[PDB]
């Protein structure tokens, strides 16, 4: 499951890691269509030059925040489900017919689910620098002649919520490192 | 679940505090895409300036009401969640192998989600005061030259249901402020 | 549940009356798209000012028949919900360590239901005199210069399922004043 | 459920209505949005005149096909659950704690949803005589001048479905005339 | 269930059925409203007369293929639920109080399957004659002028689809086929 | 089930492919209408000549992305599928009434895996030579004058997207021929 447990789950990859991305899904659930639904239709530009809308878009979000979260979500839910997805195959192979196996692939399993975090939050950070989305964008790119006025829509409920998201990811990398050394100690 | 009983929950915490959440949750899922669906489409304001509709949306609605009490929502059933997934935990120690830290835990939980509810409720307060949306607004803001007037969509169904949504938390912050003083008074 | 019972409801309490609530449930469920889904955007006036189909709209229709109609069926839902979910706290409570108080408290749930249903037909009355919609509705409020002819969505439709709530709502009253006299007059 | 049994019914009352009310269910739900879906927006009419598309389509179209055929599976599927629950209601009671009672309870079911059946079909009789739409509409109602066409969107498509759920309803008015028929006949 | 068994049915009726009409169901699934979403408002003509667009989508496309597939399924499908119906019956008979009958059921409702499955190909291939669509159809039907070019949407992945419903009908008409063969080969 | 076991499969058989596989239907379903929903309604292109855009698209886009990755998922799953379901038919026969019959489908359903798998692939890359989308195309096609600039709706997100699915077939390609060595190895 999402921050899986495999015995070996102290109080704070139990408790805290699977509330914090329990109200990540759901923030991300909340605001996937109804903040990021219209970023595209609703986005127009101040020029008459036709295909500079979609142009100016594609070149200002090259991904959107909503996809991006997902596919960090996604990747970061993967170690846990491969987990416990081998988990569940030993307790079959065990029943046809260890522990230092499994606390190792766990070990492995949060140092990678760290990484991840780490990598797509500064992959968010390369893309969009600052916290903050502005509500004019100048755009120079072909065809659009010289450069052109466009608007965002809903910069400031975008900015709440990745605030909201930044600082959830913050605490989850925090908790993982935090899971790792106290790991790290108690096997010592 | 939402608003979590801990065996050391009382009436006013058990059988009102969930009737509340409930009620709020349906009031939200059945206001959430029909009345604040096209607040930002139906949204036009009098000028002939392009871009001037959405930079005036964004500067009068920062963020909109359904996303803030769906924030609200999910801040306030955080707590009860991790008490929830605690108990669990403890449950699952004891039997692979505590009344006062439970107690305490309950009271600190409740106490947050009494936090929670007035910090948002001052947010609330703090962005739109009063508790009446008007169906014009005038907006001077870059690019709209001077003064524009903009109209707003469904101004009287969205008072109503801001009006219903402030007496639900109202109720929500009275019953956990009696909730606690009960079990102050019962453990004293 | 919905309209929900406790050991004490008669036939007209336990078989009729949770048929009529499913009946409303399931007629709104497929009108409330179906009908007033486009009621804001088909809604149409006879002029070129600008911004004031919002404000006609807004003034012909402080609050839609279909959400007004869920409002109402929360608000009776509630009261029976509140009852199951005190029976479960008292089974509950008796399981870890009375006929009367139950009697008593299903019957001011039921007054209590009667009260909401009452009240919220008497609040559609008055918001809407009639049975009836009209296509051509004459408006005069700012900034829509004198008087314009607006015109409503479907208003036979939108008729025809007002005239089949308003009958499920009356069944309704009448079932639980008829509920209540025969539970007093079993008690005495 | 829909159709349901009581012990009581026959083969043709237990396998084919059944069968019968799912592929009218099935048939509802695959034509509901694809085929209705944009009947409103899509029927346009040759004039000038603002408003006289809404008030041509509330002319030629009091209600829909989709929702009438709604109304009607609502209706004929009431009785079945009033006596399910019943059922449930007097087995409640027994165990708390008949035959021809049940009997004669079933009869009046069946009786009451072959009439909702018979009234329905004269319904859509009335309302829209013939069983195929035409794509050409001549309308003449204020504030439409004189006589304007008005093009119907999918006439082909809907007639199709018409005769589908038509065809399935008079099976349906033959399978209880002959379930009458039978009980009546079993039972002297 | 669909393509259902009745202990009757061999390898070929039993494993590779199901396995296509899954195949069918998720092929539709994900092209019903992917491809054919916008089928009639992509689809445009070169004309300026108003009405002529519905008009001649009308007539270049009477049904759909989605929804003739979509009826093709649940026709194909009823024969089979209808005999898990009867095999419930007649299990519940025998608990609350054989084997031919049934035999003769189950071979009488393949062949209703192949049957149904031949007939709606023949009325698939005498609607749409070949298994490609053209971007361009000329159009003569009033009120649209002379002739008019229509131009039809995705008319490209409408034949790819097309081509994998159409196979996996005759792979279906022609595993029914040996069915039949191999029971009657067997119970002679 | 999806990636399917038959008490056979080993540990890159049974832990990773299903991994593999879940993320894969996850990406594709964060993706499939939140980027490629207007892709066709998006798609503009800068002529005056009607009829183009449709025209031009279907040029370009003989079967989007979303759609072909749908086919290859649908096509993968649908051995794993058939071995389940004769599986599940075989323990029927013998509770009615081996093990090389069995591990030969097995490894005859991984065959066919990686050779669709592969096809699908291959015919990917006929398609669309090369992993990114431009933002601007030159079509001649009729009824559009000589050439004409179309504009893509959001190419580099398509392109990140298209990168990952066309990663993660790979692995799963390198998978199954290292499931296909291991049994042959394992066998011998």
């Amino acid at each position: 499951l999402l921050s899986g447990v495999n015995r070996h789950s102290t109080a704070i990859g139990r408790v805290w890691l699977s509330v914090i991305f329990i109200f990540r899904i759901m923030v991300l659930v909340v605001a996937a269509e109804s903040v990021w639904g219209d970023e595209k239709s609703s986005f127009i530009c101040n020029t008459l030059q036709p295909g500079c809308n979609s142009v100016c878009y594609d070149q200002f979000f090259p991904i959107s925040h909503v996809r991006l979260w997902s596919l960090q979500l996604i990747l970061v839910s993967t170690p846990a489900l491969l987990v416990a997805m081998h988990v569940a195959h030993q307790q079959h192979i065990e029943k046809k017919m260890i522990s230092g196996t499994l606390w190792w692939t766990y070990v492995i399993s949060v140092v990678f689910r760290l990484l991840f975090e780490a990598v797509f939050m500064y992959v968010f950070y390369l893309l969009y620098p600052g916290y903050a989305m502005v509500r004019l964008v100048k755009c120079d790119v072909y065809p659009c002649p010289n450069t052109v006025d466009c608007f965002v829509s809903r910069p400031t409920e975008k900015t709440v919520f990745t605030v909201f998201m930044l600082a959830a990811s913050g605490i989850c990398i925090i908790l993982n490192v935090a899971e790792v050394v106290y790991l790290i100690i108690r096997a010592c």
